[PDB]
RNA sequence: UACCUGGUUGAUCCUGCCAGUAGCAUAUGCUUGUCUCAAAGAUUAAGCCAUGCAUGUCUAAGUACGCACGGCCGGUACAGU
């Protein structure tokens, strides 16, 4: 999930809220960044990031990032708490729509599994 | 640009330092076409010093008998320089 740094012009640049990811000692602080700065960060998590389309960042790392196994395990954390991160756009409430498993069901009344 | 990488083990995860990296200003090595700007015996010995020079000054208006120059003849404030 991608968001805009304080204003809005359209197509989202970077990372909606600060947020942070841990794996064994190893942690990362995503934090925002307006337009055109780039990806600040280490070798390591500039992949990831530059894959995720998330093009401005700044972060910082805290622990032994040489062993990197922990290092890109850590960044993954935290970019999968993007939508897993409460924001005020989210509080309207969902509407519970029903599961493909229910409606698609009757395809597989023949022996499926 | 709010960034890290190598090294303790058969292998792994830590703690931790060492090394790598960039800027700045002094010395030094090697090299060197053209253009502009210019810091420069402070670091150490506020150690010691040859020679040369670096503070003098007169307007119509303080004092002109220089045997100076000049004079158009002088002085009688008395010339001009």
């Amino acid at each position: 999930r991608r968001g805009y740094w304080g204003n809005k012009i359209g197509k989202p640049h970077t990372v909606r809220c600060k947020v942070t990811g841990r794996c064994g000692s190893v942690l990362v602080r995503l934090i925002p960044a307006p337009r055109g700065t780039g990806i600040i960060s280490a070798p390591v998590p500039k992949k990831l990031l530059l894959m995720a389309g998330i093009d401005d960042c700044y972060t910082s790392a805290g622990g032994c990032t040489a062993t990197l196994g922990n290092f890109a395990k850590a960044t993954f954390d935290a970019i999968s708490k993007t939508y897993s991160y409460l924001t005020p756009d989210l509080w309207k409430e969902t509407v519970f729509t029903k599961s493909p498993y229910q409606e698609f069901t009757d395809h597989l009344v023949k022996t499926h599994t």
